[PDB]
């Protein structure tokens, strides 16, 4: 038969082979992990605040007409301060799709600026990565003052920015402001201030949440550790949990931070992860705060401040390995690069849900490509490097582009978070380095129990994946050229030291 | 039905999709590539050569008593420089296999040196990565050296190296002898003149390649690109095309470079993709060089020497796109970088003509650890995270390891070139990285016409590997968690500025 | 006869010879430039400010009892955020002073930290370079935390930090605290408050600076560029032109401004040499900004907020040859990597006011160490390589020991800006780079033309310095055979 | 009184002070610091055997038509690959000196490549630095090829290189060619073999050195580390010792092998200050290597092979902190980098040797530049920022700049090693950076007792240089109001 498997919209997907029943320790982000903005809302209200904060600071008033429009931005773009443009690229740099503004550049003009439609993706100077669900907004607004610079007549259009007058605007100068702006919308507060006033508009809310941090407790401690202060943790936090029973219905309320056996505040990730701050204990029955921990009897209270992710690990008494960190942030190479180990990874891509429906609701689009790729191979069925054909496959190619723009369509103008045609994008890439497991949300390991075995999925390369495991009988024997013309002893037991 | 697929040995892999059609220039290397060294011959060559320069150096005559063993070496391993292990990393630089010596170490013991089983590739001063051909005797030889010297109670092991009475002997010295020494066995031509001289026993001969390379002529130029000097490729191209014949049998026998619009000899490869020497004439039949281009009559002959693609490119009058550049190594991104458009690339990969045997001949082993992971499944089948259940999992996951040790030895002590178990290579990423097809051998062109259109297979992560395009009818609403709760016009056509 | 100099404490010093006459265009940094802060008033506010913000986020109410010690802190010093060091260094990162705390570090147990006694300053993740005029505070309150938990009871001294109880606080973690506390204060505008409230404490005031930038204004133009606020901008540039007479004896005040052809806020430095931000004119009646210029009667007005170098000095028609720009810092190599032509520069250093008291009123102390010199040289006359003669110098040693640091004491406990001994300092060698002229301000251009001819001393090596001109078998290894 | 120094052509340099009283071992490189060679003579083989290589592989024939100028190359020049100039750099990468080929650039069509006048250094792949004695044949070949294809017919001259016809070939190309060539010259030992046949030639021999060698032998122990291979070592050093009678006055002679405690020959130096490659004995007998050491009676030999500095340091049980170490080359800071104490460096210069003739026999031209710049001081003595005068100095600028002139020709037509008017060169500052102390040659520790201290001479900034110790209201602006 056929290997059971959960329901698709239920599915932790594996990168990397993980023993749950190892896991004693849980940990969590916040942002987009524990509290999920909702979309396009939240997104939206980030747009108008960075819009506005622009405008005050003389950005043009037509910047005030602009609607945020989620179906434009995919996340993962690259936005190239010198051309202005983003650019959907793949793991090695090879640029997928390029859009100026709302314009999308075909391949043969691509080349002009571009001409190995190829970019040095560490040229860190001249690419910006919007990698976060935070960036969302702001990828969005880069292609807005794009298009609007180049359509208004008050700015003469250039290959690295815009005049007004006598004055250049490059597109690098355009893009630190609107970083800075991003910025100041976060950190001084305007943003939180306006979810914490309208918390059902902008944060989604499910009891699973507090039913499955209870059974994570039952098996193993559990932890926060968030970059936002306490007030604003506590606002959102108790929002979370405010339902009028607890882990499971009839059962008596109880408050969030009795699902925590450490809640770190004020984090500084990604400092965090190497030597951050200075740990110091919160009392928030006074606010105040003591670097280290509390003497006396106020140290049994568990909100902790600044600090960093190896104290942290030290107070749980948790061994790199035994903790699971769930979060949305893709990390470099920093934890594992440390002497220390580090923790094994769960990663919410909140996009996978929009995807997978894409992936099952759309059968008939990936029906027909199926079959148009398997009438191309039809009509070269028979040919060899002595045959003089040229089979037409002019229109069956345009069907296939014709297809394959209408699956991109259902993901959004951007396509897939994942891909282009064949190739997976540079996120893609970077969800396969840092994700030990990823899923739309955290909330499916409740379909999953803790002693459960996450075997990894072969990602197939080319001659793996088309051709089968059958013997080939070959009449001809194999060219040398490719067989070449083909003591220590053979070790006797794995050898494997990964086990994937 | 299926899709037509041509017999699994003659096959061209896609990574990305290429146009035969718009080929108009092929070029070649010609190490391992139009000459095809024989296997394990010329390993075996390589390694005396190199044994032997090491003990008239002072190494110790022990040494000579090595005997080059093929079933060893995989391609691509690390070399640690610091600790003297053969690594086998992924695409990620996570430990896959780790060998001191002939000892492979066990997961647990690996994490006293690498606590994250990690290592930062980019540390070019501490990692050596074994990637050429040309480097299997070398990667034998290192481990035949730390073994030695371990095992010899003349030698005190240490973590860096090994005490010889007062004198430490590190790892990284040593490398840099066996370094040393490899270079010297190449470029004083020992083993050229051991080579040429006995050509029947270290060359692969086939006559498909006069009859490949005259089709490729008659669509295109064709031209061959070797750091060898001309001496060296005369005596081996004229072997290769010694035959009764020419291209076809019956048809008079023909001169090896009158297959080629030009041979470019003394190429400074890597150096030839940057600015490279100066491009000089070579006149055969004297054998005096001179910079630039004949003005004479003897601009006709077509043997150059030195140069840079860029200016190969140009005597062909080929543009970067129109080249298919077919060989065995695996460059940097160095030709994409410049302004100036690149080539597209053929990999040869000769270890992929065991692998394929493996892969079909070994059908057994794949179905049981198919049947062994299918059962699993079924063990977790109904169980969520509120089941307390703990399935007896213990046999048959020691079934599942020796299983995939048979697997291994299948390929060698080292295991598959492309991956250890669920885990791609470093060396697989890298083969996907450069290569826009590859093959066991540049003569599956054959098989294919010059009309082909090469058509990229999707290379699938995890939750597009294991999952149904059916349509999934969930009962209960779909988490918020996961969905968010969910104007520029939308392109009308295609955005793919790839085409893949 | 003997070549003719200005008064030592009015001269300007050149490191790299420039045609005075050439310059068309003069641009101001404001901080420590034209607005230069009291010192230790200043030093003193920013360290009081940044030790409330340490403690209100949690560091120990001893803090609080810290006192900012101006004679402690020399400007340059490298913070080692491995093993808690104020270092001293030379241009090639060799050890000179290392402190820790308050705990003056020997050459031999230095050497345990730093075996060769040296650093690299490449590694920007360990060593903090503290330059700025701002970072004296930091500096001193650096030493006083890592002095505080070396000698607090309830901490264990460690290589690497500090443990309260068991849990470990690294020296790096505390650096970062430190660090963040002083831009804390720095962008609240705590200190800007506190500044403002009360100018006469904490800003110098000079009617030679009107004066100055009257006579610049004549023989060419003259802008203002600062990372700070027009708000803030405006009451301290007032602040410094507020005389009841204009810069002419008799002459009537005129606005601050008005000495100006173009002012910029907002610059956003070290990113202005690049880049920066978009230009947005300023509307200073209202304070609210507008990318570009106003399309209307406000085009007139002289005031911009963010933009870049290139923007300003296109504005000003100036290219980089005509321009002097004037200012307190060091900047890296990355504005000669342009593609135009840079500016010229003059780097103000105040510390030079209390170095040249040093180098005139203390040449008793010069003139032993030249003593002691010579009488060692005449021990040694006699010796070459076939003596087995050993001098005894060891009370002579001793004695270059004492005066020396006699010397260095005048300085302040981490010595003179510029040497320790014979060697250079870092941050010596960053002046010699960047700086084309430099004086203790800016004001003593007063005291030259408009058309002089600064010309650079030569600075000479040991083989140049030591041997005379006048005229004197060699051998064949030497000379090659020539 | 003045202080006492010995004759300018004897004297060590000290830049760092060092105690030779604590130098318990000595060590040498022998090419160009015990193996001396003769200039021109040895430039012009490496340079004619260079040319040979090149034609050989299809270079013009013309070249054979090219001799060594040696009035032409100094050390240290920076061969710009993208348009093919030599330049002559300060320390901070700033333009001084731009040939290209033979025709000198001025400064404002320097602007022209140069926006800045400003090259960085860092572009390893652009620039290339040519600091060492080998490469002086391959400074002025540089400049012979790029002269020969601007002015041959057969060539259009392009920026970045030249077109043959519809082919381009680049500067980086052709610099590859010569890089190649030098190295396949030396690598060949074509270059060893002609000198090994001529050692009178080639070779300087001065019986100074043996008597210098014993000295040290007395005090200490001696080694010699060199890249070359035994034979070569043997032929050279057999030559330089060969004399009728030892060290000392009717004394026999003893081997030249007898003077060093340790002999290590193929050093592969710069590996060789890493990890290098492993140790090997060498039977000087045989020439047969053996990993490690001898384990019979040929253990007691003195010859290695290969190893690492850490390695001959623990052989000598010498400590960093022991040896001083004698040589030629400049390294980078890569060996400071270590965690244990490296060595002390004495850097052998030969072009010291007639340096200092120019220092002592042109006087007169350096006290015409005193004239001059103190006639210049005179003109504006009066004036100050109020004054409009803009005396008339183009005919005093115009003797300056010829005198300036007449002394850069008296080292060569690319000026001092050191400096080029009042800069000094990238070269200078390197010697600061690495020699503890230089010559002109090592034998100048002749003249020293192994009891000196050599003390450092102070290097003057122009507000020390420039002002008197004597005793002389300030701005509070200068002062911050102390």
């Amino acid at each position: 038969l056929k290997k059971y498997r959960r329901e698709a919209y239920h599915r932790v997907f594996v990168n990397r082979s993980l023993a749950m029943e190892k896991i004693k320790c849980f940990g969590f982000n916040m942002d987009y992990t524990l509290a999920v903005y909702k979309s396009p809302e939240y997104e939206s209200l980030g747009f108008e605040l960075t819009v506005e904060r622009l405008v005050s600071i003389g950005y043009p008033q037509e910047l005030l007409s602009f609607a945020y429009d989620s179906t434009f931005p995919t996340r993962g773009l690259v936005f190239d301060t010198l051309y202005g443009n983003l650019l959907k690229v793949d793991a090695y740099g090879n640029l997928l799709v390029c859009a100026h503004g709302f314009n999308f550049i075909r391949g043969p003009e691509t080349r002009e600026q571009y001409p190995n439609k190829f970019i040095q993706r560490d040229d860190t100077e001249r690419f910006y990565i919007l990698n976060t669900l935070f960036n969302l907004p702001e990828t969005y607004l880069l292609a807005c003052l794009v298009d609007f610079f180049t359509n208004c007549p008050r700015y003469t259009s250039c290959e690295t920015g815009f005049k007004d007058g006598d004055l250049f605007m490059s597109y690098r100068s355009m893009f630190q402001d609107v970083r800075d702006a991003v910025d100041w919308v976060h950190y001084k507060g305007s943003l939180k201030e306006k979810t914490v006033e309208n918390l059902e508009k902008y944060v989604v809310k499910d009891g699973k949440l507090p039913l499955l941090l209870s059974r994570m407790k039952e098996v193993g401690k559990v932890f926060l550790a968030t970059n936002s202060d306490y007030k604003y943790t506590d606002k959102i936090m108790t929002y979370l949990f405010d339902f009028p029973h607890g882990p499971k219905p009839g059962s008596s309320h109880r408050p969030w931070q009795s699902y925590f056996d450490l809640i770190l505040v004020d984090a500084r990730k990604p400092l965090f992860f190497g030597e951050g701050t200075v740990l110091r204990q919160v009392d928030t029955k006074t606010g105040k705060l003591k670097i280290g921990t509390y003497t006396g009897p106020l140290q049994h209270g568990i909100v902790y401040s600044g600090g960093s992710s190896d104290t942290i690990c030290d107070l749980l008494g948790a061994k790199g390995k035994d903790i699971l960190y769930i979060g949305d942030h893709i990390f470099g190479d920093i934890l594992k690069s440390k002497k220390r180990q580090g923790w094994q990874t769960f990663l919410v891509i909140p996009e996978l849900a929009q995807e997978l429906h894409v992936w099952t609701d759309k059968s008939s689009l990936f029906e027909e490509l199926q079959s148009l790729d398997i009438f191309l191979a039809e009509l070269y069925k028979h040919l060899d490097s002595s045959s003089n054909e040229r089979p037409d496959i002019s229109s069956i190619q345009r069907r296939i582009k014709k297809v394959t723009h209408d699956m991109d369509m259902c993901y959004g103008m951007m396509g897939s978070l994942f891909r282009s045609g064949s190739r997976q994008t540079l996120f893609a890439s970077q969800v396969m380095r840092y994700a030990d497991l990823y899923a739309a949300s955290f909330i499916n390991l409740l379909y999953y129990p803790f002693s459960y075995l996450f075997r990894a999925a072969h990602v197939l390369m080319p001659h793996e994946s088309t051709v089968e495991h059958t013997h080939v009988d070959i009449n001809e024997m194999e060219s040398p050229l490719a067989t070449r013309n083909r003591f220590p002893l053979a070790p006797q037991e794995i050898t494997h030291c990964h086990d994937e």
